[PDB]
């Protein structure tokens, strides 16, 4: 099955400084902004498309890491769209994809979006807990970056 899911964001923050922080400058800032990332690393490639990043988190009070592999990134529109390539434990999920954008908001801030895109072995469904999870820990990182912006805008 293909199923997706619609997210956004707002932020007071203009959209190329954000995008400066989630994007090209994640691998500092994300583990500086985010309490529940540890680290933010290459694994393989150069920063461009096909490029391998492992993000190592806590939860449940484990260590644990996911894999991030970039697929676009367009800085002059301020877009971003990777894919969850790997990590630890497992399963119906065949594939899970991002993409995100930053645009004009209120006044001179932000809107974020991201549209995330899940394929499924066969009539099996997304699991709805871990989407809840899943959501839930997106407002989370956003709110985290928004929040250390504000605390170091000159950074
Ligand atoms: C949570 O919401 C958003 C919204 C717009 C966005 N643009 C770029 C990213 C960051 C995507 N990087 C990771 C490691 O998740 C982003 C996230
Ligand atoms: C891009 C984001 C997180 C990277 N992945 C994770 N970051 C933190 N906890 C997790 N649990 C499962 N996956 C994760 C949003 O937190
Ligand atoms: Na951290």
């Amino acid at each position: 099955g293909v199923f997706t899911f619609q997210d956004e964001y707002t932020s007071t923050i203009a959209p190329a400084k954000l995008y400066k922080a989630l994007v090209t400058d994640a691998d500092i800032i994300i583990p500086k902004a985010v309490e529940t990332i540890q680290s933010v690393e290459i694994v393989e490639g150069n920063g461009g498309p096909g490029t391998i990043k492992k993000l190592t988190f806590i939860e449940g009070g484990e260590s644990k890491y996911v894999l991030h592999k970039i697929e676009a990134i367009d800085e002059a529109n301020l877009g971003y769209n990777y894919s969850i390539v790997g990590g630890v434990g497992l399963d119906t999920i065949e594939k899970i994809s991002f993409e995100t954008k930053l645009v004009e908001g209120a006044n001179g801030g932000s809107i974020g979006k991201v549209t995330i895109k899940i394929e499924t072995k066969g009539d099996a469904q997304p699991n709805e807990e871990e989407g809840k999870a899943a959501k839930a820990r997106g407002d989370a990182f956003f709110k985290a970056i928004e929040s250390y912006l504000s605390a170091h805008p000159d950074y």
